[PDB]
């Protein structure tokens, strides 16, 4: 909270290690997102509206996410935060750890928050086909 851990160092002291993490995270998300004919090229912006996060969660936990539970084409800040916080709910419904990120932070393009989410998922699902 005021406690830095190893993951924080990627955004100041070790930019080289941030490059490795990013490449790895893209490799990982595309492994699952391509199954729905989707692709991420920009980690900095493409998870910010919640859509890919929700679908990624559906794919990871083999959960079929119904479209009235979220916003496939969000049109507002409220709809984006709904999506992200919903994705967090799917995580909790599966018994996963709550992310050290506020849904709003992801919508507001906070890279540290965005990447920590994906890295936590990557840590859990690294080996999943």
């Amino acid at each position: 909270r005021f406690e830095r851990d190893a993951f924080d160092t990627l955004f100041d002291h070790a930019p080289d290690k941030l490059s490795v993490v990013k490449k790895s995270l893209i490799t990982f998300v595309n492994k699952h997102l391509n199954k729905l004919n989707l692709e991420v090229t920009e980690l900095e912006t493409q998870f910010a509206d919640g859509v890919y996060l929700v679908l990624l969660m559906g794919l990871l936990e083999d959960y079929f996410v119904p479209l009235h539970h979220f916003y496939l084409t969000p049109e507002s800040f409220d709809q984006k935060v709904h999506n992200v916080s919903f994705a967090f709910e799917l995580m909790l419904d599966g018994g996963l750890k709550k992310p050290k990120a506020r849904p709003e932070d992801v919508v507001n393009l906070d890279l540290k928050s965005t990447l920590r989410v994906l890295y936590n998922l990557f840590t859990k699902y690294k080996n999943v086909e």
